[PDB]
């Protein structure tokens, strides 16, 4: 009746001494897996010894107040409720109205979303992992910047970002508004996909930014300005004149001055939105955060941004503006962009696949509110399609059922190339991937999906091919999803608006 | 980092009327998403609108006594220690060799495999589930059973499971051998892959079963008995038909009656394999195992046995044995397999894209050596091709560098149709799938990859693309891994035989 | 400053045992068509008795 | 009979590539060096004095 | 109240080693249309031997 | 390894053979070998700016 001892208690070292392997490998690194027959050279390209690893999936956004059709929107309303709470804390007579207030403190979340871009391009350059190679090259190409002007020039790019929060301080902005905080939160940080130290790294980099361009009585418009894409190797002169012609309108300016005083005088100097400060030492860390990765891994790509050099076909006047006009809907601000544009004036096919309606994926099986409303904020989804005129239409576009506080164009993904020198690679891709036919992008679309699929909660990919003439669904894991119709997504929209843009009490 | 949105706290009312959603969808039916836009209709397959999850992904396996070429292999080593035990440290019997003793307690293991093979079809069949509507009836098609016989015929069933548990107890069996307590532990097991509500199953299903021949004096074989596959709906009758031919050769065997006496006079009747009984109150419920998951995870798919019916042009002689020859080599059990047959007589040219080195990823950060011993065992990386006996031959063999107490030869995936019957879909792959030039091919893949992104800790998939004439490496998600190259996979599958078939109940090494 | 770095690098299974055939494999695996030319053999004797 | 060597280097992500940044960062940004060199410039004085 | 700014903005290279040749440079660039009416050249002696 | 500048177009450094163990070599040799060594390292601002 005694249990005698197993084999491996009986020799524990060779258990040991078999089993001792070299784990944690660094990624941002080619691998050769090498051939385990070794007479399969013979077989060249039908054995895969190669293993690459991403690091970086960039999401790049615009900054959007919500879907707006007239004064009922949720703009125009947050309009009239911070107008009477600025007016009503102001002794005096007001020279501007509460849609000029409104587009300022639009133009100024603009400018936030830039000093917290070079900032994050600034405090992203001091980072180094011995187990991660792509640290910070990587992050630095995927923000459309040149990695050796930041470490040639770094006194000149500290006084530059330091400048920008110099300048961009000097106006008020409200900092119990959560669309300040919000576009804060994501320009600013480095969010892993997992809580390892060799995880992939998800960054938000916006695609465009809201410049001012004061019409006169004629009104205001909001224009974009583009960023530079990844792969831009853009030097600190050309982040000078981006922030340069994003101010050339109101830096020195009257108006601003007086809408910026009525609002440091309404709230007060604690009640401001704060910028931060850069020296030598800062740094910002990946940390983790399940909310961003739930909102990641439900984003929706929304296309390019339609601009007034952009050709068209059947659709003129269809670019991206934030307008105003007393001539038009009663002088309300205006807003309504249509979506499925990537450049390239002709129909991109990949977009009807997101004619369905969407997943809504989390993990778990107890979801809060708060989960649920933060996990659909960059989800979008198209109502209908846009109308052409002329009868000869090549792209098409597609009316969203409203939108968050920001929309997704796209997604940039940094990995190491299997081919030597072992370069960065960059890929740009929405949701909705074409796979056209032809040999060489089988295997690379291969590549793209076993790639994305590293990243813990990754946008869920819909993938059509030419031959088949047939789109395939959510290419994504699973846990507990629930499917959302577009009218449960707008008013989810909706709500998210109202309480970005929200005002505290008094009158 | 993200201060709560005061909002949310002020109106709590319309936070909860506006995320009032129904999650937790039912597994095991056809979901239709909708349309976003309603005139999509017009772009008919370039809108996908199904959501297919599947629930079942059952992996079929060869047992195996590990490779064996020569006297210095575990199965030998592990032969000549039991017969030392039985045959003189016991007073046994000398009509038989260490070759005999170690054939019977081979033999023995197929009894004990298809005893928990139908004891898993019996406790599945009582499983209904409102969450999971693939219970038991998707479960019951990958065992390649009949499911409605066993719901008409549950006492015939129930008691015909017992009734194989009381005869396989007329021969006797060491209960220290863990390679028993394996074989049972992993072809009875329901192995969950999350440890949620609705999450996805992974089975093992016996390939084959090992028959034992007895050639006389000029030697003794372990020849394959197929298993019904995960199409096959078969009654009870087949299986009883099954268990008759596999103990046909056994019970009237005086050979295997002294041997028997022998191993129940050595070991005693405590110390011996009982088969327990089942009652109707007997049910399994879905468990989670993150070392099955690390076997399931890392695991490399062989391909289909050899059998001696079996047309392969340029190899005659390649059929799956398990062969001991008093003249031949010592008379040494030999078990030296060739792998990368699919069944038929041509190349399967996806294996080629099975002869890189392979990748060991586990979870976490801190992997104990039990850990990094138990996620390689069903890996099996080929070392060799097989030389064609002659000029012409439509398949390519593969010689292995050792294999471990079991390998794959297939995985079966059930799933739910996305077309309109939406009944259930049995595709069967290898961790290595061709993707032929054809229209059709492209989307039926792409289908099966997020099917299998489903399993959380699949097999790691190899995919080949004729068009391109080019294979693509391990799709999968990778975590902390190494690369493993034959002689350390060599080294572990050494280890863990050694260790399987070791009898602690014997005087050894104390 | 990097302990874990250097311990997993040189985590190796020694002590193989003896009685036994070794292939080393091939470091270039091209070096299949130099057939004798390339020694991957690794034997190791037991005894030897006067 | 020996030959010194940086390493194996194809690409930046090597490690004399590496020491080359670092060793740049700290003689030119953490310390007030001069501009007139590059962090290969600099590795390669640093390996000429080997 | 702006140290940050400040620093940034005087990052300067002092310490200049004597014992060679620097040239100033062009504020101007096209004054070198005026060639020797520019002097960018600046020698520091460092020996007065009695 | 030689130290050789070529100006805006990068930077080499190049292989200087030591002597074999026949060669039998005096003082002399090892004097100009130092001397080829250190000839484009001490004229070269670069290298003194970098020192």
């Amino acid at each position: 009746t005694r249990n005698d001892v197993a084999w491996y208690a009986r020799y524990p070292h060779i258990l040991e001494e078999a089993t001792r392997l070299p784990f944690a490998y660094p990624i941002g690194q080619y691998y050769d897996t090498g051939y385990s027959v070794a007479s399969a050279t013979e077989w060249s390209k039908y054995v895969d010894t190669s293993l690459t690893i991403p690091g970086v999936m960039c999401v790049n956004f615009t900054p959007t107040p919500g879907e707006s059709y007239n004064k009922n929107s949720p703009i125009n309303i947050a309009a009239q409720n911070v107008y009477t709470y600025v007016r009503h804390m102001n002794s005096g007579h007001a020279n501007y109205e509460q849609a000029d207030l409104m587009m300022y403190l639009l133009a100024m979340d603009s400018l936030y979303i830039f000093h917290s871009y070079v900032r994050k391009i600034l405090a992203i350059s001091k980072l180094y992992t011995p187990v991660n190679k792509y640290f910070p090259r990587a992050l630095l190409v995927a923000l459309g910047v040149d990695p050796e002007d930041v470490f040639a020039n770094q006194a000149q790019w500290e006084y530059f970002v330091n400048m920008v929060a110099y300048r961009a301080g000097a106006f008020a902005a409200p900092a119990s508004m959560t669309y300040y905080e919000r576009h804060a939160w994501m320009s600013n940080g480095l969010y892993v996909d997992q809580d390892v130290t060799r995880a992939q790294i998800y960054m938000f980099k916006p695609t465009m930014l809201w410049k001012y361009e004061n019409l006169g009585t004629t009104g205001t418009k909001l224009v974009p300005l583009m960023m530079p894409k990844a792969g831009d190797n853009r030097k600190l002169v050309d982040f000078q004149v981006l922030f340069n012609n994003l101010v050339s309108t109101m830096l020195g300016d009257e108006d601003f001055g007086i809408m910026s005083g009525d609002v440091f005088k309404a709230f007060g100097a604690d009640g401001l939105v704060k910028l931060l400060a850069v020296d030598s030492t800062t740094m910002t860390l990946p940390t983790y955060d399940p909310l961003i990765l739930a909102q990641i891994h439900s984003a929706r790509a929304v296309g390019a941004p339609i601009l007034e050099t952009s050709t068209l076909t059947g659709f003129p006047g269809r670019q991206w503006q934030i307008t105003q006009n007393p001539d038009v809907n009663n002088g309300a601000i205006i807003f309504h962009p249509s979506f499925g544009y990537d450049g390239q004036d002709h129909e991109e096919l990949s977009f009807r696949a997101m004619c369905s309606n969407m997943i809504l994926n989390l993990p778990g099986e107890a979801h809060s509110a708060e989960m649920i409303i933060e996990a659909t904020r960059l989800a979008t989804m198209f109502q209908v399609k846009a109308v052409p005129a002329g009868d000869t239409s090549k792209p098409v576009l597609y009316l969203p059922n409203g939108f968050g506080t920001e929309v997704v164009n796209d997604y940039t993904m940094i990995s190491v190339d299997k081919a030597t020198p072992h370069d960065l690679t960059i890929h740009t891709f929405f949701n909705n991937i074409l796979v056209p036919n032809a040999k060489e992008n089988y295997v690379a679309n291969l590549e793209l999906l076993n790639n994305i699929i590293q990243f813990d909660w990754a946008p869920q990919l819909y993938l059509t091919y030419g031959i088949a003439q047939e789109s395939f669904g959510p290419f994504a894991q699973l846990n507990d999803w629930t499917i959302l119709t577009g009218e449960t997504l707008a008013r989810m929209h909706e709500v998210c608006v109202t309480s970005m843009f929200d005002v505290p009490q008094m009158g």
